[PDB]
C-alpha cells in the first residue's frame, strides 16, 4: 500500500546519455544506434540566443564543429561522422553503434500523460523525476542551466517510449522541450523572446485516478452517493478550467476494484475544488493531478478472483 | 529552478539486485562482492510469517536451501556457499564476485534524512522513489507483497552508501525496513503481528529547507521581520509534534544566498502550522518536510 511519486528504473537510459560540444558550447545528448540527438541550440553562440538563425549556423558547421563524449558508465570513444538537422533537434551520425540500445520508439505523448525524466548535466545522469505533460505543454520539472537534452520516457515492457528532450525553462519551475520528431512542445520556439504560454488547467481524470488511490488505500470521506454525469462534468469543467474528461479502460478497472462510479468522483471532484473542509486526501489538502490512471493500477496492483 | 521529488539514477544499484529463493519464498536480495544480503523471513513458509522461529528455521537450513539468481541484466547463476543471520538480515556468501560492485558503504540514517529507495519484486526493479527517514522510524512509501529486500541508497560523490534493506508494511502507506547491520529501524520485529508506533512529527529542519526553496522560487509572502530564536523554537516543538531544530551548514548557505534568518523562518512555521488561510507554498496547502537542506542545495544551487 501507498501512493507516492516515482520513475521508472533509469539504468538503461543512463547508458545511452552522452556530452555534446559544439565549439564553445557543451550540453547533453541521447545515443542510439550510430545516432546522437541533442538540442539545436548547442550551436548557437550565448550573444545570438534571442534571435538565432539556425540555417546560417547549420551550414556553417561540419562534421568536425561537433564532438561527443562518454567518459561515464560504459565508456566510449565516438567520433562525428554526419550532421543534420531535424526541427529543433539536431541528429549527428556517429562511427560506433551504442552497444547497448535499448528497444524504443518515438512517440509524442499528450497532455495529462506522465513520463520519467533523467536530468543530466556534461553528460552526466544527476537525478530522476516524474512529471506530467499539462494542458498548456509545459512540465513542472527541476532543472538548471545545462539540462539541455535531458530526456523524458515511459516504458512498456522492454519497450522505451522516448517523448522528450528538455531544452528551456518559461517561468519558475515550468519548462518545455521536443519531441524527438524535433517539434517543440507547444510550438514554443527555442528563441530567448516573449513567448505566450495558456494558462494550466487541472488533469480531470488524473484527480480521479487519484481519488480512486485514496479509496484503495482505505481513504474515502469524500465518496457520497451524488453523482455528476461525464456531459455535466464537462460542462462545468469549461467553466473552472479543469480539462475534458475522458473515460478510459484503466480508469474503469479502478471503478471496478473499488465498486465506486467514475460518476460519484466527479460530483467529489466539484465539492473539493471549492474546500477539504478542514481534512485531508492521501496527506493532501488540495487537488493532486499527476498520478494518472495507469500510475495507480501499477501501485495498487493486485491479484483477481474470477 | 523548480522543486520536485527527485531520486538518483538507479543504474549502478539495479546491477546488484538479484532474486533470493528458499522453500516456496522468493525475495530481492542486494549482491555487492561475494556477498548477498537479503531478509531472514525469506526461510519462513508464508502461512507461518505471524510467530516465526528463526533460530529453528535457521538451524534447519543448509547453503543448499538457498537459490539465487541474477536476471537480464547481465546473466549470472551463483552457488550459495556461506550463510549467517545477522539481526533481521541474512547474509549469504556466494562463489562469484559481483563484477559490476559500485563503490559503497553501509550506513544508518536518521530521521529526517532522505535516501532513493529501488523497489524490486522477484530481483527485477519496477521503480524508484525518494523517502524520508521519519522521526517515529518509519518511511512512507509504496510497496506492495514481494517488494522485502528492496533496497534504499544515498549517494555520496563516487560512493553509494546503503541504508535501507525493506522489510514490512506497519499500517497502510507505512513501511519499516532494516540497516545493514541487520537491526529494524524503529525496533519493529520482522513477523506479521500489529505493532504500535510512535506518533510521527514534523521534521523542522526540513520544512525550513522547504520554506527557503520557495524564496528561491519566487514565493516568500510568509517572510516577516518576527523572529523566534531556536532555543524557544524547540521548546515549542516539543510541546506541537516538531522536531528539534539543529542547524547546518546547507543551511546557512541557504540562509546567506537569500538573506533572511532561519529565525524568520523559525517564527513563520509557528504561524503556517495553524493553515495557510486560503494560500499556496511552492503548490502546497500543507507544510512540506521530506525536502532536505542538501536537496534544496542540489536542486536550487546544483551544489553536488
Amino acid at each position: 500500500s501507498g501512493l507516492v511519486k516515482m520513475s521508472h528504473p533509469s539504468g538503461d537510459v543512463e547508458a545511452c546519455m552522452v556530452q555534446v560540444t559544439c565549439g564553445s558550447m557543451t550540453l547533453n545528448g541521447l545515443w542510439l544506434d550510430n545516432t546522437v540527438w541533442c538540442p539545436r541550440h548547442v550551436m548557437c553562440p550565448a550573444d545570438q540566443l534571442s534571435d538565432p538563425n539556425y540555417d546560417a549556423l547549420l551550414i556553417s558547421m561540419t562534421n568536425h564543429s561537433f564532438s561527443v563524449q562518454k567518459h561515464i558508465g560504459a565508456p566510449a570513444n565516438l567520433r562525428v561522422v554526419g550532421h543534420a538537422m531535424q526541427g529543433t533537434l539536431l541528429k549527428l551520425t556517429v562511427d560506433v553503434a551504442n552497444p547497448s540500445t535499448p528497444a524504443y520508439t518515438f512517440t509524442t505523448v499528450k497532455p495529462g500523460a506522465a513520463f520519467s525524466v533523467l536530468a543530466c548535466y556534461n553528460g552526466r545522469p544527476t537525478g530522476t523525476f516524474t512529471v506530467v505533460m499539462r494542458p498548456n505543454y509545459t512540465i513542472k520539472g527541476s532543472f538548471l542551466c545545462g539540462s539541455a537534452g535531458s530526456v523524458g520516457y515511459t516504458k512498456e515492457g522492454s519497450v522505451i517510449n522516448f517523448c522528450y528532450m528538455h531544452q528551456m525553462e518559461l517561468a519558475n519551475g515550468t519548462h518545455t522541450g521536443s519531441a524527438f520528431d524535433g517539434t517543440m512542445y507547444g510550438a514554443f520556439m527555442d528563441k530567448q523572446v516573449h513567448q505566450v504560454q495558456l494558462t494550466d488547467k487541472y488533469c480531470s481524470v488524473n484527480v480521479v485516478a487519484w481519488l480512486y488511490a485514496a479509496i484503495l488505500n482505505g481513504c474515502a470521506w469524500f465518496v457520497k452517493p451524488n453523482r455528476t454525469s461525464v456531459v455535466s462534468f464537462n460542462e462545468w469543467a469549461l467553466a473552472n478550467q479543469f480539462t475534458e474528461f475522458v473515460g478510459t479502460q484503466s480508469v474503469d478497472m479502478l471503478a471496478v476494484k473499488t465498486g465506486v462510479a467514475i460518476e460519484q468522483l466527479l460530483y467529489a471532484i466539484q465539492q473539493l475544488y471549492t474546500g477539504f473542509q478542514g481534512k485531508q486526501i492521501l496527506g493532501s489538502t488540495m487537488l493532486e493531478d499527476e498520478f494518472t490512471p495507469e500510475d495507480v493500477n501499477m501501485q495498487i496492483m493486485g491479484v483477481v478472483m474470477q
